[PDB]
């Protein structure tokens, strides 16, 4: 139980705002579901904005492949609803497709490791996490750089399909591109293929 | 130094392959450059082969952005040198445009957090060092999925360009696409150019 | 950790042919994959040998879904070989697409919860277990009466369309047929798609 | 008596709704009779009408082999009677041909196996029970995936085969498919014809 | 804690139909409000529907008050549900001012003493909780015959009224009726005007 | 026996003041009529002498319908005497149409769970108690606010209809208000007519 | 139990002087009660009687609202009599109409953290404790500066507005003055009221 | 150093905002004035807002006493700035004539010892501190119930009184009411005076 790829995800539970109402959320509420946990510094400020709409944009890609997006930082879940009410030309995020989840203690930030003490507020940390709340994902940004909702997307996407294929995704991987035979003799006829 | 987001990378040094031709390599010969350091599992496996060929086919393009590139793991040097001069199309890399560290004692693996104890093998990590040799952006994947090529180069453009211009860069940026002027007042001029 | 659906299948050990070899197994061995490991009788009876040939010979299908086939009895490793070179028209195998697995010390059918004490073997016991270890399903036949491989391999893909869809599979489901958003409002979109 | 294949089937009696109607059913009322009772976790949810309208429609079928089909559930014989009055549309059931018997007191439940204590409710148990009130066969379900009515009613026709035939059936057997004489020289003929 | 009068209420947590959606309810959600807490037999019954439909149309007067009212019963929140689908024409709630909670596992009434174990349903106990939580009155009914509304907000108002004023309610007491000084000297005034 | 509804009232004897004079009470004493036993702290008190006097007020109503009124305390039965011969204007009892039952030894109020063994007296306990003597109705107020006289009488009234007519109570039902036959497609009657 | 916020006022005990008698009273004594627990430093010195002449000319109506008012010095209970048989006009107290709590040994003002220890007198520390003895309010004041009464009995009327109304008090809220429901929607009525 | 009367304030710094604008706070901006240092829970809630509104349309009559008037909370100052831009209508601050101080890291609050750590937001905390630092008063209220604005002043001008004339305020003391001379035989003055 470490925020680390292959171990289990750390236990979390915070009030949220979804579907413009507040709601309780804890990691044992995805169970049987993939989930993308991403932290964002704060409300009301400059790239996080762009990250919540860009997911909520697509969040019906991810509701279709199973997998629930749930945004947290360190502000009230009162921010969180003053936030959606402002619309997007104003800096806002409008009507919320995704969950979003407070962690006014710090105490989610901190078992995912990736709270600033000193400042008091999370690094760009994203997590794609598997139904038995394993870590398959993870990757953090430093502040002044949003991260890529089709990337996030297309990780899901992949390690759902060596799960039920049982082939591996080459580097650049999309739907319908080749993949590869885990075997040395098999793997071959991959290989072949593009050279 | 730690393997986290904002703290400086930690000291390395091995023994590489570069340009069919063994030496030695430090993080110190990549003071003043930017670095994408990428672990990847083991020698003559399979996504490992397709994301180190995809990254030695784009090398000209970090090269342009003064980004090196080092794959490394804890495979041997003779290894390294085995598998260039083995075809691609049986599962080789062929001709490399990026140099190959070999992690031997896996020491390197150990102190960037990317080591699975028990198998002695890295996980699919990746780091992005600025020139002063602070970590910019990480990522870890589980051995399954490879990585994106051009989600690594997406990122580095953005890093160079927050420091060129003093703006940060939004969700999904390309070059070319808008920035926000990192003020309450100054980003109103993102928001109305989107909405 | 029992042989009941939702918990943990039992940890097993024992040798099995694999392409005419000797070759040892473990419930370690298929973390990853999907696992269909059926228990039955006795080698050199009847209804055994249809059910094993009907398997092998829809193996492909079981592999192109990331998922193994393991036919387990309590006879030695060395009765599975000799069944296998006894050909189908006189009562036995042939050649093998799947491992069959020698429970010598009768211990994983004990442990599994199939076995008959008193006569010392198996009933058609079929367990079905996801890539973490844990039982989807699982189903038992007296002894006269076969199962179905076009029913298990149908129960696969359902355990992983849910996995992978979010949507629960009604009765009969199969490829391609209606799903349902298992929501009380959403789900309507089904119950009004097929009356 | 236990819930396991080969033992006599555990006593059960509650209320249940046949035809609309409240009426006690004991195991009693199956003596000389067939009998598949099969378990859901809850009224007005998803999966679980789907499996009981496909067995109320196939019910003359199970009935034409002198076989009762009796659904069963942790709910009211109240919640039962009002989701008959709820249109299939809707996701009700409309019009049973088989009885829909509540345990609620979870005992029945319980003593089959079945029971979630944690949640109170029952997995996706199925038995087909003998007229002697033998099991002869068990298979239980995760929640998200449905079983099939169709292969439920494949097993019956073969248990009473083999009881008034004396001839083993094999895998994916059918009526009118050819069966085996279940003695080494006599099975041969099964043997060759197949192959 | 226990069920009875100057104890704290028994703790309880439970999946409750709050607004046609699946919300979370525990004692702690109602610190700092008066709570009444009632049990019902069973959904789709006769007086239940009755006593809730009661309840909910004189919600406000007791929202008005600083109290919430929930019902509670054995049945799933799927039922509850389905219950407030149904039109009160034909026995059914319509929509609902106050949460049904499901005491699904019956623990809640157990704990609250109201649980008849032999037929698995609730005795009409109905218990109003002060704000931080004690019981301050409880009261129980045989199934056959249903509650006063009326009275139970009688009794939320009298309790409120001694809290705020320091005099005590005579039996009968409504709001503006005389009240009782509780001291030997003081309390004849109430006596000598009544009389 | 037990102090909770459905079950058989406790068995209890004492003197009490029956017309200014010392009687003998027991529960066998009540067989044959509905007894309504309530508790009440102490004589000379502030609320008790409310509750005492408005049952005594109404106790020919109570009469009328078969059903005796026993005030309990622990008190003495010469104070209760002495409370009767204290004037209504100063805060007395006068003339009593009830009797007042002394429940000195304290082992009565112990008995119904009333008791509160720190101070050593009872809670606003009230019973319903049938002819032979099973309890219908329980209630109980913490000390500071009486009870209602007028819903003691329409609890004794709608239990004596059920038992007379076979038709359940609704909430808040008064002699002549509709009643529901207690059957699915009787109670349509009930619940067509009152929306 | 401590003193602050929310805590459980720490228990007291000593001889108080009520309607010119010597008479001990505790924290207990105030269960069921508000208390206005205020300490002031000295006897026959200057704020001091100012403070409990004004809350001894308001004390009928904090009664009239449930409210205890108790004075604490560390001074001997002979002293306070004495000032109390002093006039007013000669620095004195005059008829009192609340208790003077005498701590003698000083440990109710070290354990409410008022007492300053090299001069062993208390500061003007005040305390508004609820009927289940929990601490609502506190205000200490150095010790040349008088409290206002008037704001003491404003909070208590407040604090006794959000327990039997369920919504909250604005800055400077008087009776009848406009409250806020504090829910997101239910707020707007307030904030388009007043503005 | 400590949050107690007669004690220096801790120490503090944190970004404000301040006419619109980003700037850095701390204790010792303040020097040489009075500070009114008020903790409020969460921005974009109920009372919060009218307590905020309230100081800042009276801070001009603090301002021409030499005192400033600082609000505090655990939200970022963004939030602050985006709720200086929400109407005062719509639950907003509008313009604004105090600073608002945020203390993204708590430490500020929990130096106060206003701070619940479970929840992770600030007690109505209120701390008048003098022009040497020194505190001469504190308030704490429970969340529901806002502070009075008026008695803020009444303090503020009080404690000046005492600082420039070297006599004591009463209770309830206004600018022109009568002071006292703390010596014995001088304060006669005041007492002969209001009596």
């Amino acid at each position: 139980t470490a925020p680390a790829v292959t171990q289990h995800a750390p236990y979390f539970k915070g009030t949220a705002v979804v579907n413009g109402e507040f709601k309780d959320l804890s990691l044992d509420d995805f169970k049987g579901k993939y989930l993308v946990l991403f932290f964002y510094p704060l409300d009301f400020t400059f790239v996080c904005p762009t990250e919540i709409v860009a997911f909520s944009d697509k969040a019906n890609e991810f509701h279709d492949v199973n997998c629930e997006v749930v945004a947290v930082s360190v502000d009230s879940h009162f921010s969180h609803l003053a936030w959606i009410n402002t619309p997007r030309k104003n800096g806002g995020l409008g009507h919320m497709n995704i969950a979003l989840l407070s962690d006014l203690t710090k105490q989610i930030s901190r078992d995912y490791g990736v709270l600033l003490e000193g400042s008091g507020l999370a690094l760009r940390g994203l997590f794609i996490i598997d139904p038995n709340g394993v870590i398959k994902h993870l990757s953090v940004n430093d502040l002044p750089v949003g991260r890529s909702v089709e990337e996030t997307l297309r990780l899901v996407k992949a390690f759902q399909y060596v799960e039920t294929h049982g082939e591996v995704c080459p580097a650049n991987w999309t739907p319908d591109s080749p993949t590869i035979k885990p075997s040395p003799a098999a793997s071959k006829e991959y290989f072949q293929k593009v050279n």
